[PDB]
């Protein structure tokens, strides 16, 4: 933010050779009305003009009409700088030409019918290179002004030879400098060019201030990114705004060279970079000119990159030249330039983010006729992938949209396409939605389930589910949570599932392994097994690990293993055991020490209010009919497990389903109820049935409980 | 007007005998603008460096007379992958073809297909 600083602003009555500037600024630069002053804005280009000055201007605006803000490359709102331009003289012959599609069919005199009333008395000044829009004749007609004497800033005075014989310009070239490309134009960047900027242009504006910190800047500047990001896109707009003097080289152009001659033209590129210091050497696909030369299958490519590499160790920083490079594979450029000292800084180009994205589609688009209709967001939010050439590509099938849906009024076999229609064409937000449909970017068991032990389950939740209940908690009181859990009883109790639900309500996968698939009969692989489920539980944290008939498991080094692995399994604080056990005497203790299974939990069978709670989850699972009881089923179920419960249900639901699609079927061929099941099918799965665990397994669990009371004193 | 480049080039692949080098013909056949045909093996030549300039000749004969097409049958005859040529010669022939590519845009009424 400074003085000369201006914002641009509309003109009133300001003409091509007058600006306006406010009083309390026209005093601040200590300037005066009249005086001739140097315009600078974007693009590097410049303009002179007569400065006034306008009561009704803001302060921080300037003004200068349209075709001024076309010579100096901007629009409203930009900011341009303002400076007195000292000793402008009195020209002597300035050669104009116009435009060819602007004169196209005047066949007068320009100079009597355009140029001297024009200049007549008026002292303009103008810079060589200034297109300034003269009204008259039949149509008005835009010159340029190719060439002045003296040059570049000289005053049409009244003996000032003014003439206009010559060539017209043409519109593709005042078209192709007017679009062109400059920093606005990249968006999605923002942080990536001003790291650039202020990598390169710094030592080429302010060598001295290296100087005198004492350090040099940096060589090379290496840019890496995905294909379709821009880097070519950022080396041109470098190529543009930058005071020094720009090279660029492509790498396909050097390759294309035969042998030799792309080392003449490397060495031309340095030696013209340090002839007109400050300058800049762009390499464009750096990956293309410089191969591995690790792996190389052509001596030429070898040679190059060697010649590369002297080049730019010669390079002795007094001629300040800074090489920058771009390429899509960073890790194809040769290890030699990548070392320090030689493109020491790489610049990462990432994929735009939406605003970024949504950034560069402002800029795509706003070239293209567009409808009021079409929002922009959208589609920015709908390409998540979509890097800067998609969406070039996909602004193309849009525009492709448009003329399809505008094909059906014209007809390709004419010479010219109607007026109407192309003014009648525009792009919609369907066109774009089309556009994006083609375009392509670049547990479950519950508690429920289980009736019963609902305080086995509460104390399930404080195994898992307090660590991250209450984490702060839990870093001020020191604790580490139990890693392992038996539990010890009949196989009737549903230990398989509580270990489901338990990994379900954290939403944790859960590993479960049966106690003779460890074995292996081989002589370290069942110990390797182990030793891979508990890396599996480890790398799938958060996790739970179950081991079916472990007592199985426990001449044998296998179960050794795991307690090893217990051990180790201790950095990590997110990976649970449970252990399933057929009889309790058998696990060795070391196996039920604390710090490997330091929770003993009893699963008792089934109770007869807890068998009434299956038997609702199977009346859920499965639509049963009120006439049975539940209570009678409990009560003839004290022998059986949940599981042999389940399955009575199951079998009972075969068979009234088999009685309800019995009748059905009969109603139905007699033409050409109840899948609820009934109390009959209840008593036949009973008396199916045949007991689970015999009285003998419930003494030994209850003796292995009796193996396993405090007042403190006063 | 309303702003977008043409494509300038449009690659036509398939499995053989699906009708690539046919729909060639067919524009050949009943284009409006000149027709170039390309044979990609066509281009070599055994004097040095000839074989890029029968490219670059193919493509400034398609510059004078603009509106052109430019037909490039069995690309991959003379466009493999540079990281696995051990050829020279067909090594500077593919940077060629990109640097032509890249300078299609200046061209501004040529258009390259390619089978
Ligand atoms: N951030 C951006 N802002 C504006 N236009 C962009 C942006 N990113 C890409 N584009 C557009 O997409 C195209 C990018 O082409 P360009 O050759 O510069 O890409 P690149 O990623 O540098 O190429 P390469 O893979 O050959 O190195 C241009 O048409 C450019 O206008
Ligand atoms: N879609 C089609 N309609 C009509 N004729 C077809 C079609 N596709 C192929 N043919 C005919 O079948 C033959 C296919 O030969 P052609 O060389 O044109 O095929 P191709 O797939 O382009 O060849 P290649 O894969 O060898 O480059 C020709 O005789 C052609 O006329
Ligand atoms: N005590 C129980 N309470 C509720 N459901 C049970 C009980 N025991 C078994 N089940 C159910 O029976 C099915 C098989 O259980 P099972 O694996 O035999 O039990 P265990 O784990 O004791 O061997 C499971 O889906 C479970 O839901
Ligand atoms: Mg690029
Ligand atoms: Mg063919």
């Amino acid at each position: 933010n400074r003085p000369n600083r201006l914002i641009v602003d509309e003109a009133i009555n300001e003409d091509n050779s007058v600006v306006s500037l406010s009083q309390p600024k026209m005093d601040e630069l200590q300037l005066f009305r009249g005086d001739t002053v140097l315009l600078k804005g974007k693009k590097r280009r410049e303009a002179v003009c007569i400065v006034l000055s306008d009561d009704t201007c803001s302060d921080e605006k300037i003004r200068m009409n349209r075709v001024v803000r076309n010579n100096l490359r901007v629009r409203l709102g930009d900011v341009i700088s303002i400076q007195p331009c000292p000793d402008v003289k009195y020209g002597k012959r300035i050669h104009v030409l116009p435009i060819d599609d602007t004169v196209e069919g005047i066949t007068g005199n320009l100079f009597e019918v355009y140029l001297k009333p024009y200049f007549l008395e008026a002292y303009r000044p103008i810079r060589k290179g200034d297109i300034f829009l003269v009204r008259g004749g039949m149509r008005a007609v835009e010159f340029k002004v190719v060439e002045t004497d003296p040059s570049p800033y000289c005053i049409v005075a009244p003996d000032t030879v003014i003439h206009c014989e010559g060539e017209p310009i043409k519109r593709e070239d005042e078209e192709e400098s007017l679009n062109e490309v400059g920093y606005d134009d990249i968006g999605g960047c923002r942080k990536q060019l001003a790291q650039i900027k202020e990598m390169v242009e710094l030592p080429l504006r302010h060598p001295a201030l290296f100087k005198e910190i004492g350090v040099k800047p940096p060589r090379g500047i290496l840019l890496y990114g995905p294909p379709g990001t821009g880097k070519t896109l950022i080396a041109r707009a470098v190529a543009n705004e930058t005071g020094a003097f720009f090279f660029l080289i492509n790498g396909p152009e050097i390759m294309s060279k035969l042998a030799g001659e792309s080392e003449s033209n490397l060495r031309k590129a340095f030696e013209e970079a340090e002839k007109n210091a400050p300058a800049i050497i762009f390499i464009d696909e750096l990956d293309a000119i410089a191969p591995k030369r690790e792996k190389t299958h052509g001596e030429v490519e070898r040679r190059i990159v060697s010649q590369l590499l002297t080049l730019m160790d010669g390079l002795k920083q007094r001629a300040h030249v800074i090489v920058m490079a771009a390429t899509n594979r960073p890790n194809s450029i040769d290890p030699a330039l990548r070392r320090f000292g030689r493109f020491d800084r790489e610049v990462d180009i990432g994929i735009p983010d939406a605003t970024g994205r949504l950034e560069i589609l402002q800029i795509h688009t706003k070239n293209m006729k567009l409808a009021d209709d079409v929002d922009l967001e959208q589609v920015a939010n709908e390409t998540h992938g979509h890097v800067g050439a998609d969406l070039a590509a996909l602004c193309s099938e849009a525009a492709l949209q448009a003329i399809r849906k505008k094909m059906d009024l014209i007809d390709l076999e004419d010479e010219t396409i109607d007026a109407e229609v192309m003014n009648s064409l525009a792009v919609t937000m369907d066109d774009f939605r089309w556009a994006l449909s083609q375009s392509n970017p670049s547990p479950q068991v519950t508690w429920e389930d289980i009736g019963g032990l609902e305080d086995v389950k509460r104390e399930l939740q404080e195994l898992v589910q307090y660590p991250v209940e209450h984490p702060d908690k839990f870093l001020k009181f020191g604790m580490t949570p139990s890693k392992g859990v038996l539990f010890y009883g009949p196989p009737g109790c549903g230990k398989t599932l509580l270990a489901k639900a338990i990994a379900n309500e954290c939403q944790a996968n859960f590993i479960s392994i049966k106690g003779p698939e460890l074995l292996t009969m081989w002589f370290g692989e069942s110990e390797a097994n182990v030793r891979e489920i508990f890396d599996k539980a480890r790398q799938a944290a958060p996790c739970v690990l179950f081991f079916d008939q472990l007592d199985s498991i426990a001449a044998d080094r296998v179960i050794n293993q795991i307690l090893t692995e217990m051990d180790g399994m201790s950095t990590k604080k997110n990976v649970f055991i449970i252990g399933a056990t057929n009889r309790p005497d058998i696990i060795d203790p070391a196996i039920l020490r604390p710090g490997r299974l330091d929770q003993l939990i009893y699963i008792p069978l089934p109770d007869e209010k807890s068998r009434v709670a299956i038997l609702k989850a199977n009346l859920r699972k499965s639509p049963v009919a009120k006439d049975v009881d539940l209570e009678f089923l409990a009560k003839m179920t004290n022998g059986f497990s949940g599981a042999d419960l389940t399955e009575i249900c199951q079998r009972a639901c075969k068979l009234a389903i088999r009685e309800s699609i019995e009748s059905e079927i009969r109603r139905e061929r007699e033409r050409q109820p109840v899948p609820e099941i009934r109390r009959d099918h209840f008593e036949e799965a009973m008396r199916f049935a045949r007991r689970s665990v015999s009285d003998n397994d419930i003494r030994k669990y209850e003796m292995f409980a009796q193996t396993l009371s405090f007042r403190f004193p006063s």
